[PDB]
């Protein structure tokens, strides 16, 4: 793979690549579609619109939008103008967005109408620098100053040339959370999604022009950003986007060609999603779908889920591990080489290290801390030098995982080194859940650990000490957590206990809870 030139604008690169297929569908969702030509026009018109309102090169804008054909226009349009889009989760609270607006110093916000209310709350309570709010598909009247995304794009002539960016300049940000502290702004360069899209999308998955890509993982996830934007645009594939929550019925409807007259040939999701679909009553048969490749990421794929998917569809699930910091997978099974119970082999282009307790090599079969050296690594966490020093160490990126290398060169996941839990393939901090539970007036203490469910998938499990003298029923506690935590963070069960095992210094002995002692 030939490195990108030093003068390089990722958005312009993706546009140029597809000037050979102007009338092929680039993106299609429930209500709209965009050829590569139409996408290029609207991308460059949005870039001009953003510059016209005074957003200058290297400044950030907040991109808070459901998956839809407007999403890649917003993302590539900012990048084409040398403006840095900060692409964020659509299921967060006003407080979360308030912090992101201040931390990013976003100068404009591109928001889906359905998300305007939470953004309104975030703008009102924050010390933001937002100059303009641009609402894609408004769901309510427009407040003074705000503009409709389609009118905004339609009102400016396409920018004549891209910003003269370098390949190592920041191009976009994603946020990722550790076990405590604020979400971390992961800064990715113009080069990084070129490397992931060439090394993984093209050379590992073998995506191609006649593919139709469909990702249960949303575009604001690093995984989804590759699956359904950078990978397909790199090979000219057509991408199906879906705004709504990715339930089995929603997914099946798309698999069967219920949207845009296209049937997906490549599907991406988390193992939890695959388990959910395999259990659905209306699982399609192979003759009904056009899938040729099924990708999985976010959490380890239990062998039995892959085996059941293979037995039903005649297709393996290809399990790879990536991270927000590395942007896409660096360890992966191959489409024609799958070993269930492992994450496969290093992606060519990435060097992998397992380090022991002195930082040195570990022997095959023993766990070590995983570190990755690859050309797609994020450069830093914006504004957090301490965590950046901890993570990005002179060419090597600490993943937070432990892995075991097998005799055939494959790698088996062996857990985290930080307490973080991956539930439905999404980061969850047990300390957040604990902190939420102890604000219930009936809870004295709480400890949360991860437990494998019947399918081998990790879920939170809560141990709660009731506050003496307070009626506390499981049902009232479930309702308490319903409106305070996103559903994927719900504890699978809650065990009420009279005490928690504690050292003798006030620390909960969480491993005894993992061990089943209570
Ligand atoms: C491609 C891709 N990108 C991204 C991803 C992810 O997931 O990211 P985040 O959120 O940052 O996270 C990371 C983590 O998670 C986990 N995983 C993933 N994948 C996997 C896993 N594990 C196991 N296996 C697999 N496949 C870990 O922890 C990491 O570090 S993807």
């Amino acid at each position: 793979v030939t490195p990108p030139p030093e003068k390089f604008n990722f958005a312009e690169h993706l546009l140029q690549t597809n000037r050979v297929r102007p009338d092929k569908t680039a993106f299609v969702d429930d209500i709209s579609s965009l050829s590569f030509a139409q996408l290029e026009a609207q991308t460059r018109q949005l870039a001009a619109a953003l510059r016209a309102i005074g957003v200058k090169r290297e400044e950030r804008v907040l991109l808070l939008m459901l998956d839809g054909t407007d999403w890649p226009v917003a993302f590539l349009g900012a990048i084409y103008a040398g403006i840095v889009p900060v692409a964020v989760n659509t299921l967060l609270t006003a407080d979360d967005y308030a912090y992101m607006l201040e931390h990013s110093r976003a100068q404009a916000v591109l928001v889906s109408g359905a998300l305007h209310p939470v953004l309104k709350a975030a703008l009102t309570k924050s010390d933001h620098e937002v100059q303009r709010v641009i609402v894609s598909r408004p769901a309510a009247p427009l407040e003074p100053g705000e503009v409709d995304f389609a009118e905004f794009v339609g009102a400016h002539a396409p920018l004549e040339k891209p910003a003269a960016t370098q390949a190592d300049d920041p191009a976009f940000w994603l946020y990722s959370s550790g076990s405590t502290g604020r979400p971390k702004g992961v800064v990715h360069t113009h080069a990084n999604p070129y490397w992931t899209s060439e090394l993984y999308g093209r050379n590992t998955l073998h995506l191609r022009e006649d593919d139709v890509c469909f990702s249960a993982a949303k575009l604001f996830f690093a995984y989804g950003l590759g699956n359904a934007l950078t990978f397909p645009m790199t090979v000219g594939a057509t991408t199906l986007l879906m705004g709504e929550r990715p339930t089995p019925d929603a997914v099946f409807k798309r698999w069967l060609g219920g949207v845009g007259g296209v049937k997906p040939t490549v599907f991406y999701g988390a193992p939890t999603g695959y388990a959910g679909m395999l259990a659905a009553p209306n699982l399609p048969s192979r003759d009904q779908v056009a899938l040729r490749l099924a990708s999985s990421a976010g959490e380890a794929l239990p062998a039995e889920i892959g085996q059941r998917f293979q037995r039903h569809f005649g297709l393996d699930i290809v399990d790879g591990i990536g991270s927000t910091e590395m942007l896409a997978a660096f360890l992966s099974n191959l489409p024609d080489r799958v070993r269930y119970g492992t994450t496969g082999w290093p992606v060519p282009g990435y060097q992998i290290e397992l380090r022991g307790d002195g930082g040195g090599p570990v022997a095959d079969g023993e766990p070590g801390d995983l570190y990755i050296h690859g050309p797609s690594s994020a450069t830093m966490y914006w504004g957090n030098r301490a965590k950046s020093r901890d993570t990005f160490q002179g060419g090597w990126t600490k993943s937070g995982d432990k892995y075991v290398r097998n005799d055939d060169g494959s790698y088996t996941y062996a857990g985290r080194t930080d307490d973080m839990l991956k539930v439905s393939g999404i980061y969850v901090s047990p300390f957040e859940i604990e902190a939420t539970l102890v604000q219930h007036p009936g809870v004295l203490e709480a400890a949360v650990v991860g437990v494998a469910d019947e399918h081998g998938l990790t879920k939170p499990k809560a141990y709660v000490v009731p506050r003496p003298g307070q009626t506390l029923s499981e049902t009232e506690l479930k309702t308490f957590i319903k409106d305070r935590l996103a559903p994927y963070k719900y504890p699978r069960s809650t065990v009420f206990v009279a005490e928690l095992p504690k050292t003798a210094t006030g620390k909960i002995q969480r491993f005894k809870l993992r061990e089943g002692v209570l």
